């Protein structure tokens, strides 16, 4: 079935994908190709996609174009509404990778167009931003070892990290003290392979939560985001909803967005959108 692949300022020069999205549309498949300059745009394309009667609108690019594109859906109105497809086109990919979209273009056109289209859980903060990856927080200044920056600029997006106090409550879960970082997942990678959230399924109604607690960024922190590490200084949750409030700004980036305040409301949105995946997709609940 024809796609509308909404693609980002940084694609347009692409020649792989340029050669694979052209060999594609000589094999009888339909491909509108649509870039975006600025936001607003993506929801454009969106609706122009579902004025052509589309199946998939695909997301080719970062974290950050997918939650565009995935909001802009979730925001439609109406009877027909397309499935989400995913091009790995970002620097980091970190939802993509995590849900098993191959790496080879045409085989990651393949799977967006023709996949099937299962629903999916997205999130909301305090009744405004949507996302559908992750949520981190903490304390800091919005942006020697390079383990550490990356996380303080890469994860977290922020010049500085502290620990700070704050509260936060879920379901069956109630937890006050200093954290370094919050980690709010309805996937479970961010930041470029960083594993906050290794238990996180994209459609079970849940969020997961992960508090670290520290002092600073040790190889303990380091080590338990790259491979496993089982770790009790990880408070661990699973909730519909959490609320976190702070006596001093928290700092949230989600999907790469940031936004700052005393006082949060993060609640999973069920089901919201249908997403093309392979059968095999290690963030699904297993059937
Ligand atoms: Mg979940």
């Amino acid at each position: 079935p024809a796609s509308l692949l909404i693609l980002n300022g940084k694609s347009t020069d692409n020649l792989p994908l340029r050669e694979a999205i052209m060999l594609l549309r000589e094999e009888g498949m339909t491909i509108h190709v649509r870039v975006t300059w600025e936001k607003g745009d993506a929801a454009r394309y969106v609706e122009e996609a579902r004025k052509f009667g589309v199946a998939t609108v695909i997301a080719g690019g970062g974290d950050g174009t997918i939650n565009e594109v995935s909001t802009a859906l979730i925001q439609c109105e109406g009877d027909d509404i397309p499935a989400l497809g995913i091009l790995p086109l970002g620097t980091a990919n970190d939802f993509a990778t995590s849900v098993g979209i191959p790496e080879a273009l045409d085989k990651a056109l393949k799977l967006a167009i023709a996949g099937d289209a299962i629903a999916i859980d997205m999130a909301q903060v305090n009744k405004q931003t949507c996302f559908i990856n992750m949520a981190t927080g903490g304390f800091g200044t919005r942006i020697a070892l390079g383990s550490v920056s990356y996380i303080i600029h890469g994860l977290m997006r922020m010049d500085t990290l502290q620990p700070d106090r704050c509260e936060i409550r879920g379901e069956n879960f109630h937890w006050q003290g200093d954290a370094l970082v919050i980690g709010i997942g309805n996937g479970r990678q961010a930041g470029g392979g960083q594993q906050l959230c290794p238990n996180a399924l994209i459609n079970d109604g849940l969020l997961q939560l992960r508090i670290f607690t520290g002092d600073e960024i040790l190889p303990a922190l380091v080590s338990t985001l790259k491979s496993d590490e089982d770790n009790p200084n990880i408070i661990e949750g699973a909730s519909s909803w959490f609320d976190i409030q702070a006596p001093h700004d928290i700092t949230f980036n989600l999907d790469g967005e940031p936004l700052s305040g005393q006082n949060f409301h993060i609640e999973i949105l069920p089901a919201a959108l249908r997403c093309r995946l392979p059968p095999d997709c290690p963030l699904l609940r297993s059937t």
